[PDB]
This record gives structure tokens, C-alpha cells and sequence, in this order.
């Protein structure tokens, strides 16, 4: 029943990113982490210095075939986002696919306590998304008014976002292309409301001790089937992993 | 820089465990641990409901490669390890390569707070092995007498195992094909008294929310890097993966 994976083929430039299509239609929500063997999101905090050059390179490949990144609030603060950065070549790639020439920033927070000072709002090409709830949305909005659109994402309860209506709300925009980067806590909730279309996940070739958390992290404990739809690899041991619920 | 990785090559029994061979000679300790794709070692305490076919196949291919199991104590309690079992053609292909019937057990444990009633002594055809420290090694020899042999693996320090120590104490017993079954604290200690060459890890395709610790618990924060030997699918899309240090 085992099946020896090994490398098959050398992905040019244009392959790699129909490997991480997007569908033709519909709202897609695709989260990007990298992850060490042992379950390991951070180390030293962060997850940079996993992060190679096989990995920055399929980063910013997910960035440039987004609409839109979305991140929790936390991981802004925690990794400094800033804005998202787009080379002429990318840039380029996303208008002939008919997309804007970078994606934007959408930070999730039930809280709305965001400062006006954050390198996501100061070194950023476009104004990013402030994704919140119905409680809170006016007075954020308000308080950051000119740095941010803020987007209500309440369901049914105001106080809560609804993540599926987070993901609505995007594609309500016309950035129904989604990739999140987390945070763990972030991606728990996309989990738990089953919201998740696709997990592209680095494997990265290190085992880092127990004090790092996972790339998931909250209360949850759901069973979601993924599909592997690929892995790739490069010289450093590095797997690229692309799955897919169901 | 990215290749594809696909399946090759299907594996006959007798390559599979080729891909799995220990050393000709020398110590080797290698974990065999399954996660989920967010890095939970557990789903609803356990690692079991992630374990389909696939990984217990290559669970079992393990323990028997291995000449003893070495588990954490807690390991032994939570995941109700009884004896290793091994079949008639198990049990063929270990004398064919000059090993016991059976692998034996190691269960560690710094307390040595085992009870005579466990299933590992009870549910056994080899009494197992008990891995523990200088300073209550002898209790717990005379509290285990006719169950399990005793094994101080204390290095410099007699009241904590020095984890190399634990490693020579299994190969000064011809016990040098050494398998490690968990638990996170056991796999987090080898980790950091950098001691462990060798990961297996099945990542089973599911997110499971961010309730699961990882495989690897403790307050240890290393930068292991590893080298992947091999990674192997089935048609359920687990990855069945080998990595090595360094
Ligand atoms: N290995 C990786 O791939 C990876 C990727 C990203 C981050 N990380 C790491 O994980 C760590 C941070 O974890 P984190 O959980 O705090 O990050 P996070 O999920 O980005 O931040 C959590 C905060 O964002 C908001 N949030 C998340 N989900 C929400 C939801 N469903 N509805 C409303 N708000 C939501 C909340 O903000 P409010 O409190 O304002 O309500 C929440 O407190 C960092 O160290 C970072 O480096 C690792
Ligand atoms: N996903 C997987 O592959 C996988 C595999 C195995 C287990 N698990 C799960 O993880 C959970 C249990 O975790 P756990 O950390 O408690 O398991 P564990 O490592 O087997 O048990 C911990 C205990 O074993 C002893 N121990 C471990 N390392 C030691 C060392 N270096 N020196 C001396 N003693 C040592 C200690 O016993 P004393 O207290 O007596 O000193 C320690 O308290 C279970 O739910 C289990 O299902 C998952
Ligand atoms: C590519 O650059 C970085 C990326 C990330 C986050 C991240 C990195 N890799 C993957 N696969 N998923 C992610 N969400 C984190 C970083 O440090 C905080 C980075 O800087 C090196
Ligand atoms: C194969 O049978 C089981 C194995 C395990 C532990 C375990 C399971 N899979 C892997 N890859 N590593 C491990 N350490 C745990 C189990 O449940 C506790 C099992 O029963 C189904």
C-alpha cells in the first residue's frame, strides 16, 4: 500500500504557480504556515528562521496569487507585518491575471483594539482590511480612519466574527482569492468553522523542541480531513505540502 | 529550485523495510511519532484515531526492525502499551536477522514510580525494561522484581537519566536498534540532549484545532536540523516520512 515519493520534476517559474492555483470561481481560503517536524509554528517566536529560501520563495508565490492576505491581528504585531511587497515581475504576473498589482493586508480582530501606529497601516503600498465585528466596527472604523477600511464580519453575533462571513466579506469585495498566514490562533478559528479550503504547509526539516506552540493553537478539536495535493521539495530537505479539505 | 515530488515506485515488503534498515553498526535511536498536519500528536488524548492502516503498518514495520522500544512512562499508562506483539512472519524476519522474537520494552521514567499492576508487565512475552535513574533504581528494581529488569541511566547526575546514557545502557545490552515510541516529554528530552538521529514521523492528513500538544513537549527550544531520508505516501495521503540527523 506504500508508495515511494521521490523527485519527479524540476518546477519552472510558470508551473509552480498552477500548482498553487486558485479555482476558476468562488471564495477560496488558503492558509500558508510552515511548520518544523515536530509541530513546532515558532522558533524564537517567529517562524523566520525556518523560513529558507525555498520557503520565502513559496511565500511570496502564495502572496502574489492572493487577492487578499489575511492575518490575526497578533501575528501583525508579532512578525512586524508590514505591507505586503509585490517586485515589478510579481506585480506584473498578478495584472495578467487580471488581479491588482499587490494584494491587500485584511487583519482580523474581535477586539478592534488596533493603534493607529502599526507598520501595517505606515509601510504599505495599499490601505489594508481591518476584518472585525458589528460591536465594534463603527468606533474602529472611526479610530482609524484613513489608515484602514474596517469590514464588520459578524454572523449572528455581533461581538464574534463569523469566519465565514469574514471569507464572504472578502468575496463580497472581489478578494475571493484568500490566503491567511495566520496567526495560530487565526487559523484555529478557520479551522473550528470549517471555513479552511486548503492548507499549504512547510515542513521544515528541524526538530525544535517542545517550548513552540503549533501552527494551531485555541480550544479546538476538530478532524478535518485533508487531501494531499502535492509536496514538493527542494535540496534542503524543505517539504512543501499543498492540501485541500476533504 | 522546487521539485515536484510524486510517487515513483510502489513498495514491495522486502524494500520497505530497506528504507528502514538501522545502521550495520553503532547506537541508533530513531522515534516513530505521527502528527497531524497542524502539529497535534494527539486527537482526543492519543495519536491512535490518526493511525490508519497505512501508519500501523509502518508502526508495526518498526518495532520490528527495532530491538527494544523504549517508551516514556506516561506513554505506557496513556496509550495502554501492553507487550509488543509480534507475528509468526515478525518473528521470522527478526531471527533472520539475528534478532529475538520480540523486541523488548524500555519504559523511562526519572520518578520510577511504576506499579507491579501495568499492562506492560501483565499483557508481555518479554518482561520489559525499566530506564531510570541511579538514586531509585534500586527501589524500584526490588518494587519491580519478576516484572522488569532495572537500569540506572544516570550520567554525571544519579537523580536524572542522561538520556546517552540511556542510549549506551540499551546497546550494553546488544539492545542498539533502538526505537522510540513517544511520548513529547521522552522525544523532547532525546531531542534536547541531542541524542535522537533519527525521526519517523507519519503526518497524517487532518487538522485537528489547536487543542493537541505536539509530539515534542518540555521547555527545550533547539534548532535540530535534519536531513529528509525518505517520505512515503498511501493512497489516503499520509506522508510517511524519514528524517535524519544532521
Ligand atoms: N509557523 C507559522 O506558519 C506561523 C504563522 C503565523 C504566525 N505564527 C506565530 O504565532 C504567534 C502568534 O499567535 P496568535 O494566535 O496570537 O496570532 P493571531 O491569530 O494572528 O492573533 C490572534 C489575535 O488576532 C485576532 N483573531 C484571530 N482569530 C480571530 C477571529 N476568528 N476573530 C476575531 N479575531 C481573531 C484576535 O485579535 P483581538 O485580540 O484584537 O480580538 C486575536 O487575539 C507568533 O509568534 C507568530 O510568529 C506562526
Ligand atoms: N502523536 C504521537 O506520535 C504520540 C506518541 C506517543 C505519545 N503520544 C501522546 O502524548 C501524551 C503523553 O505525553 P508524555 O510526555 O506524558 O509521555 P511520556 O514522555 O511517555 O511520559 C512522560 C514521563 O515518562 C518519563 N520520562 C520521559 N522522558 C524522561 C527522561 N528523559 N528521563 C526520565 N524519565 C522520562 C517521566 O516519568 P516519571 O514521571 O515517572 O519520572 C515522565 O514523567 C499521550 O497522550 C500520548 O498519547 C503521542
Ligand atoms: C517568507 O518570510 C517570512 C514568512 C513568515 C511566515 C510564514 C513563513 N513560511 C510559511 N510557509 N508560512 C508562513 N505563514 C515569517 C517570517 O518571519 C516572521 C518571514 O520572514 C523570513
Ligand atoms: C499503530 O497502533 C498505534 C500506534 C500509536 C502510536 C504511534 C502511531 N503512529 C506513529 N506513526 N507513531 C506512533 N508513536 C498509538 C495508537 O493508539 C494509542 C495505536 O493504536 C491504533
Amino acid at each position: 500500500p506504500l508508495r515511494l515519493l521521490s523527485s519527479v520534476h524540476y518546477l519552472t517559474d510558470g508551473e509552480l504557480p498552477q500548482l498553487y492555483d486558485y479555482p476558476d470561481d468562488g471564495t477560496w481560503l488558503r492558509a500558508n504556515f510552515i511548520s518544523s517536524l515536530d509541530g513546532g509554528a515558532t522558533v524564537d517566536g517567529t517562524s523566520g528562521a525556518m523560513a529558507g529560501p525555498g520557503d520565502r520563495f513559496v511565500f511570496n508565490l502564495l502572496r502574489e496569487l492572493a487577492d487578499v492576505i489575511v492575518v490575526g491581528v497578533g501575528t501583525v504585531r508579532i512578525e512586524g507585518y508590514s505591507g505586503v511587497r509585490m517586485g515589478v515581475v510579481q506585480r506584473q504576473h498578478r495584472q495578467a491575471r487580471g488581479q491588482s498589482e499587490v494584494p491587500q493586508l485584511a487583519i482580523v480582530t474581535r477586539s478592534g483594539r488596533l493603534d493607529r501606529d502599526m507598520a501595517v497601516f505606515t509601510r504599505t503600498e495599499m490601505a489594508p482590511l481591518v476584518l472585525t465585528t458589528t460591536a465594534v466596527a463603527d468606533d474602529t472604523r472611526q479610530r482609524l480612519a484613513g489608515l484602514a477600511e474596517v469590514i464588520a464580519c459578524s454572523g449572528d453575533d455581533p461581538g464574534t466574527v463569523d469566519e465565514a462571513v469574514l471569507v464572504s466579506q472578502l468575496a463580497a469585495r472581489g478578494l475571493r482569492r484568500i490566503l491567511t498566514e495566520g496567526g495560530p490562533t487565526l487559523l484555529g478559528t478557520f479551522v473550528e468553522r470549517d471555513v479552511l479550503d486548503e492548507l499549504c504547509l512547510t515542513i521544515a526539516p528541524y526538530v525544535v523542541g517542545g517550548l513552540a506552540r503549533r501552527i494551531v493553537t485555541g480550544p479546538g478539536q476538530v478532524l478535518t480531513r485533508m487531501r494531499c495535493a502535492h509536496v514538493l521539495t527542494d535540496d534542503s530537505g524543505y517539504l512543501y505540502t499543498r492540501y485541500v479539505k476533504t
